[PDB]
């Protein structure tokens, strides 16, 4: 039993609702909470935007030292830093932006990232600004996680689709 409530179960795994990820990473305090990177940890706009601005900053902060220290990201790859005053980590995975012209087959090595955690709060990886089909970036998270997730889809009318779409 865990605290993640109003979800719509999909899979033996897989839970979606409706949800502002800041607003549910405040409420639950997971233990993992996903963000939307980039390769340089530049949290800018979307979902990466929206989490930095409720740390005050200070994921930004920490981020910039990382990248110092260690340089980009892979495109697929993933590292995990601190939550904050949201989770108790972030697990920061970098989904290919089709914007940017990156290999959307590279959206099942981001979603493998999910596995080296138990349980997870995350949005849909490449979705949004980066520009990929959410429908399809749902498809290859069922078909790519084998832990516990629990998605949250800020737009209502997409969050309905992907439902009624869901195979
Ligand atoms: C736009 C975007 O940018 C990014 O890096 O990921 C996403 C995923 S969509 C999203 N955008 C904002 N808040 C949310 N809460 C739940 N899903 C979202």
């Amino acid at each position: 039993v865990n605290s993640f409530s109003g979800y719509l179960k999909l899979t033996d795994n897989v839970y979606i609702k409706n949800a502002d990820i800041v607003e549910e990473a405040k409420k639950v305090k997971p233990t993992v909470v996903v963000n939307a990177a980039n390769v340089y940890l530049k949290h800018g706009g979307g979902v990466a935007g929206a989490l930095n601005k409720a740390t005050n900053n200070a994921m930004q902060v920490e981020s910039d030292d990382y990248i110092a220290t260690n340089g980009p990201l892979k495109v697929g790859g993933s590292c995990v830093l601190s939550g904050h005053n949201l989770a108790k980590h972030c697990l920061h995975v970098v989904g290919p932006n089709v914007n940017k012209g990156e290999d959307i087959q590279l959206l099942k090595s981001a979603y493998e990232n999910f596995n080296q955690h138990e349980v997870l709060l995350a949005p849909l990886l490449s979705a949004g600004i980066f520009g990929a089909d959410p429908i399809h970036s749902l498809r290859v998270c069922v078909d790519t996680v084998r832990t516990n997730v629990y998605l949250a889809v800020f737009d209502k009318n997409l969050y309905d689709k992907l439902v009624s779409s869901f195979l």
